[PDB]
């Protein structure tokens, strides 16, 4: 069990020592289109990119880039898309992302302000009446409704691709009590919020892959996939106690760098899965 593993690595206090060697085992890949001069403004963080051969492509003959990363995830069966938090002038780009990959669901796991700072830019409408336009992807998007909830908050999006006039339906998952420091002391919370996205449907294989996103994308939104991911597989395997978080973990950070930021973040990961397995176990 998993578990024992969690215990052992508590009694002997080595955290940062499982995490270090993921960070030393973790792939390599080049990531030459993020580096590209052109592409400077579309990056939050230099030291965060993906990697070319990951990397989701904007339909345009303009310029392609995104900072976001197709997670596909063999075994367990599911895909999610990895990205920044939209830039002033990348929000555009985002829900061309969105629609080009017929995304229902949009997974944040920050907020737009933490720690002073601004995390991310403001790119869904705040108020029914006050729409927002795209104009250089010519998108359209509308809030049609907002249930906001202690933990979390669900918003339901209308976005139009105002060339064909298509809309869509996209389901926004704001989880907005993630601690500015460190991690929760319970994955209660978190679990509550990845089983409402999973309820939702916005994981379905009906659909294109979720889009998740933190403020670089690696850090909690590696955190929500490998919980996930984890979780799926335990559902799916003869042998439950057969899934290693820590294969899973590099197994994902084949397809994007730097999931899982601190040793913090591994702990609660597993923290997570844990006590969601036993939900998953049958109770």
């Amino acid at each position: 069990e998993m578990e024992k593993e969690f215990e052992q690595i508590d009694k002997s206090g080595s955290w940062a020592a499982i995490y270090q060697d993921i960070r030393h085992e973790a792939s390599d890949f080049p990531c030459r289109v993020a580096k590209l001069p052109k592409n400077k403004n579309r990056n939050r963080y230099r030291d965060v990119s993906p990697f070319d051969h990951s990397r989701i492509k904007l339909h345009q003959e303009d310029n392609d880039y995104i900072n976001a990363s197709l997670i596909k995830m063999e075994e367990a069966q599911r895909s999610y898309i990895l990205t920044q938090g939209p830039l002033p002038n990348t929000c555009g780009h985002f829900w061309e992302m969105v629609w080009e990959q017929k995304s229902r669901g949009v997974v944040m796991l920050n907020r737009v302000m933490e720690k002073g700072s601004l995390k991310c830019a403001q790119y869904w409408p705040q108020k029914e009446e006050k729409e927002m336009i795209f104009e250089d992807t010519n998108l359209k998007l509308t809030l049609i409704s907002e249930d906001i909830k202690s933990y979390y908050t669900v918003r339901q999006l209308e976005l139009e691709n105002l060339t064909t006039q298509e809309t869509r339906e996209i389901l926004h998952f704001h989880y907005t009590t993630w601690p500015d420091f460190g991690v929760a002391e319970s994955p209660a919370s978190f679990l509550n919020f990845l089983f409402k996205v999973r309820e939702s449907g916005s994981l379905s294989p009906e659909h294109g892959p979720v889009v998740v996103h933190c403020s670089a994308g690696i850090g909690r939104s590696g955190t929500f996939c490998l919980a996930d991911t984890c979780l799926l597989l335990m559902d799916k395997r003869k042998d439950p106690s057969s899934v290693d978080i820590k294969k899973v973990l590099l197994e994902m950070r084949k397809f994007r760098m730097g999931l899982i930021q601190t040793a913090d973040q591994l702990r609660f990961s597993y923290l997570a899965v844990i006590e969601g397995a036993k939900f998953i176990m049958g109770d």
